[PDB]
């Protein structure tokens, strides 16, 4: 850790980190938390708990 990263999420509410440096690729948009790698992980973690993609979980249930 030395670089600040942004979670952040995909239309199919899928999690990656992004280097706060880059930009956001088009398909993703930030999740609401920035930090070191270790706090990012930490936070998808807490948050990425159904990780069916979104049109799965529609069509599921």
């Amino acid at each position: 850790d030395d670089i600040q990263f942004q979670v952040v999420v995909n239309h199919e509410e899928q999690y990656s980190i992004w280097p706060e440096y880059k930009e956001i690729p088009q398909g993703w948009r930030a999740a609401g938390k920035s930090g070191l790698k270790k706090d990012c992980l930490a936070y998808i973690e807490e948050v990425w708990t159904d990780m069916r993609p979104l049109s799965l979980r529609q069509h599921m249930d």
